[PDB]
């Protein structure tokens, strides 16, 4: 009975900040917020095996596959404010390739949680490593943080880059550079 | 002001309900940070237009339109409590009085740091300026992206919304409104 | 609602007729995926306008035009069953009521996920908004690229098509229409 | 080759199952147009590399790398039968033989106009080039957007995928590969 | 119907007169290739508007303007027999009937694949569309670069030429023409 | 020395064979204009490298690389007699002597105004410069679009071709070539 | 003896804010500041007649002349912090045209003063009106203000547009629009 | 025409007065190169409009506006003898006569290659066009940067100047002028 | 703290000395505003790194480089007391500890809100981060425009200055420094 | 320092020889303006490096490279006396001392306001900085457009020339040089 509990909490939140839950513009707000939050945290209850499904196929070649620009939206665990941007995924197969759409589904699984950008990148990389067991995986996350833009320091031109490199992407300098070069 | 203690408690419980552990290192100080954050995000309700403007009202130097554009803003939609942000463009034709440019930004923040709907935000900003300067006319255009539309639900990514408010000559004089809008292009 | 089992069979036969092997490892689950895909791409016929709006209709805050631009859309041309896509720009002047921004996107998807001609898409979105809000007027601009025109036939690569529908003041008032169009530039 | 009548009937029934009316003025000739479209979209299965090249092979002028970039392509994903498209970048170092520039586009189309996965498309284009000419090396980079990801399922909008294949010196000589890749930036 | 053999002969003599070896390895098949080329580049003379449009003329979904922009074209200037190319933008207001998007591209190619003058090209495309749809009005804009101006003679590099033709309401309604032209910006 | 009269004759017969009226108002002076045109477009064959460079060869001010980029060029492909054009980038490390910037453009035009193959063009320009300055090394990159590929046959639109030639240190010193190529990005 | 007086004031300013006028990086600072300020206020002591010189010529035609993008730098009189941008000048002659370089010299005359952007535009327009007595003059000033960016509100994306229209630019709607259109 | 020897000696002495050494290896042929350069830069004084046009006048194809934009030009300011350059935009409505596109560039150069002031340059180009053809109207817009402002005196860097001339309908018909000006944006 | 009264007095006199009237309406409150402004512009001297960081130090989630870029800054040159501003790019490889992203901005401000020289600014920011996190390495790049170079003296307009500081692995490991710098491109 | 009276006379005679009237109202004061202009454009010969630097040499704050980019420059080619311009990018690694940023611009102007060849300009600026600071190394990159190449002779429009000079570590250390160059991209 979590949605109802969230609704009540949201209703009281509105009052504590000085608003009126009874005015027209806020009537269904506690309910809308509850559903929004169940969706924004749905990643905690997802299972990788189910997320990937039967979309793993035999590798067609040996070269690096790069899936760039997968937009994501997450919530920083420190202030509970959104941070969003793009996730760039690169990998070298070892007999298995993933359906392109599954990369976005994996990204969403870890993004729709309370996060820190440094963690988001490692978890995405590790999930891909588990599913495909590739020669190597590279993940670059680049996002803008509202907890830095609409509050506190209030900087406007800043964006953060975090990444995770596994297998040959970590141990082969040229391989890493080639992946990072594809992103420029 | 805002009962930070109650906000903290509510936030601590919110963490438990969504499935998290309020005890872990990364969330220990979260309720506190969130309470402070929301007090700041709603400080606009507790502001006074006269205090916000201060002593930054000066004599007009001319009768031509003054356009202050690209004033970035950040707000919270009253429908989903998710941020919506962008820029506010202000235009006005003086009547003996002009405002310190930085005060436009302060007025924008006063009405943005509340729970809002973009349509209202433009109107209140325009009305606040009309009250302070009693100009011949005021024009306000708000352009913003909404996370409640990108981060969830419909999940559209390329959309932006434009709202505005036109007072005095900006409403009645087509050429004046058009000139203001052309300046934004 | 749609006979997925029959779509699967049709797709399986389709693969065989074009010269492919339905037994390939890369096509085993294709008829199933195709069936699901097409049920989604045609879900627009099974939707109801009032359920899509869901009561997210609120009182107008001002009299000024609201412009929701860049709403991405994806559709299928009824002529070749090949995708055509781009953006939908919506503008309207309220008469008592405004719509929750995301509902415009939901209205767009409702008519886009059907077999269409871009000319009809612009009309139906505009009419739907007209029915839901009974505004002083509504304007809709659809801009899209057509694959039936680039990956087949003439094979042109730089072309884009603009269609539009104007109701009420967006049709009757030349100045309101131009202002809406200017906002899109 | 392909049974257009079989495809016609399959498409006609496809319209009915998804909930449409084949009798509609706009859908009258659709089953026919679809059959011919799909015959065109799969024509690459029936093409011969020897005829595609048409003996447009000439003696090499030098030993330096030739880069043919931005060859747009259109294909269909074998998993969902939805289009994916973009550009194909080709680079090679001759060994007494160079190919007519336009034949590279003809080779790209030969393999694109089939059911595919982007990883395979790049390999077959490179292998085809290595077969036609006897280059010291070949490099092929494919970059495309996939509608199966954009208009359905995950519905991501900013994503693009890069796949490639390196043969000969492009695989052995690190500097050569980097030089090719740098030319594409 | 064009005499390919006669063209090969003329082309072979052309190569000699300019001081080149027709027996050279990379020129042996040139007269043949040039012959086929020019037959394609002038095929527009041998086309019928009735066949080009086919049966893709459907009922209008609305009365609003339809704008098909960025239709790339390639032609040959009759004065120097050197290529000139760019894009063709078409706008029209239907009267009960609309055309299939792609057919616009075919009409453009029909008049472009001839020896031309840009001023004439814009007129012939507009008249063709007027004859086919008999709409309330048609607007056509052609914008291109001319090699006879940049590759020879004056050798200017940044120049582009705009020519157009306006029929029906696009000529009679000033607002209509402006709205069409604004869509192109 | 080219027989202009013979070209006019051949051009006049060319106009007839394709199904056009040579007596037409806008074609009467065409054979004459085409004759003069082709004499100019092939004048490169009738030029001497010694005269082209003139006496503009001066002592080197330093030992660092000189990069002359963006030298636009226009040529004619020997296979189809259709224009191909773009830019030529030249890089070199002098050995006591440097060339006047503009002379680089003249050398480019000398080899471009002929019937060519892009691979050959890059080689001949590089060899010409090597012969004139006898520097430590020379690097030449040619990038262009080919009308025979976009205006005819495959009709691809986004494609561009890069060909090059490396002499001396630009071939022997990997760092030197990379540095030259990086300047072009 | 103003430069010396400014030097002394600047030296004390350094101390009051917590700095040390004796450290190497500040040694010649009081002197540098004094000269900078004499230059930044030189506009007060300039004479229009001298600024224009003999660069007024007979008009060649009747159409509008538009000199756009004349960069300027000024000091806001409210906080003594810089505001800068561009000045766009448009005018229709009545027998006399000005040397293009003189427009920039006129702009500098009024910019190098303590200003408010609204005033800067009118003074530039009025100066041009006096020198040429044209059928009309139009001046558009667009600048960014540091007193708004590096202090106070601290907004980053904002820029202000001010203008002045005299003669036919004020009274002829089409003429004004044509001028403003040239700036887009 | 021009006395190259007189110019040579003047330039040779100019070098001495500014403090240079005419005996320097780099200045040896300078006085000569300068004389020929200045003869070229002033050649427009000695050109005849009738010969520049070379009878390249053809019967009008339509009544719609022809716009030739981006014709780059280079000139010298009569006040400082420093270069100013940019582009020339030409627009006109025919009256039975149209001009060869390349002749517009030839006319621009005729008046640019003189000592000038930008205001006059536009007027003379328009007057020249009105003389050659008998258009219903002519519009000419010149946009250039002036080195006399950039490398000396005020030393402004972002400035550009626009001058124009309107004759016939471009001066009488407001809409026609606006349409021409809009085409340039 | 800062003696605002003395600053006010000094400012009031400064106004008199430059030639202004401290009595006029626009300057009456100037000394006061300027005093406050400078107290703020120098608040960095009075800050403590430990208080600035607060409790925003958390356990590292990985061993990969974290790059925080585009942090806008505003400072005052100690040479002319004129503003210099731009962006600061920070990169570091953790050793068990990572910082709250917003604290980087706070550290940047702490050292920017003082009289500075850009070379020093980069070093102090880097050192402050090294002290707080004791990372394996730190990289800081500062890019800024200087008004003392644009607003006066040399008056250059297109110049920007790049300074940096590299500590730990960012200084000793070439590949690590290079990777950080590539991320800024 | 320069005989302005003699330059005036030479210029007056120049005007007369090219075919102009020295009596025109637009040329009356031209010889005088030209003389002043040329004294300014050659003032670089009369400047002294130590006076240009003016003791604005300070102690190094760090060991990292300082890169001052985009310093605009204007110069005159000694070959044709026509302007060439663009930008100068400076990079250096200190050894005890750094230079006031604006002095780099003053050093640039000192060598630019002379008759030059771009190759020498890069060398002299680098050597000057080397002498003033005795750094571990200095790198200079000059990028410019040459009017003698665009408004005369070959008349190419897209070309730009890059010259450079590398001293100390910028010459001896491949990695430092690449890092400097990378910063310029
Ligand atoms: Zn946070
Ligand atoms: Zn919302
Ligand atoms: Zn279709
Ligand atoms: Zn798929
Ligand atoms: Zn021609
Ligand atoms: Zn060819
Ligand atoms: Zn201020
Ligand atoms: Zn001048
Ligand atoms: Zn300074
Ligand atoms: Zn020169």
């Amino acid at each position: 009975v979590d949605l109802e509990r969230l609704q009540a909490l949201a209703a009281e939140w509105l009052q504590v900040i000085g608003e009126d839950p009874g005015r027209e513009g806020l009537l269904k707000t506690p309910e809308r917020v509850a559903k929004a939050w169940a969706f924004l945290t749905r990643g905690y209850r997802q299972r990788l095996e189910e997320v990937v499904g039967g979309a793993v196929f035999p590798a067609e070649g040996s070269e690096m596959v790069v899936v760039k620009g997968v937009e994501f939206y997450s919530m920083c665990e420190h202030h509970l404010l959104p941070f969003f941007g793009k996730v760039h995924i690169g990998y070298i197969p070892d007999g298995k390739i993933l359906g392109l759409s599954k990369f976005a589904r994996i990204v969403d699984m870890f993004a729709r949680r309370l996060q820190v950008q440094e963690r988001l990148a490692v978890q995405i990389a590790e999930a891909i490593q588990e599913v495909l067991e590739p020669q190597g995986v590279g993940v670059v996350v680049e996002g803008v943080h509202l907890c830095m833009m609409m509050r506190g320091v209030e900087k406007q031109h800043s964006r953060t880059v975090t990444s995770a490199m596994l297998g040959v992407f970590r141990e082969n300098q040229k391989t890493r550079e080639e992946f990072l070069s594809h992103l420029r």
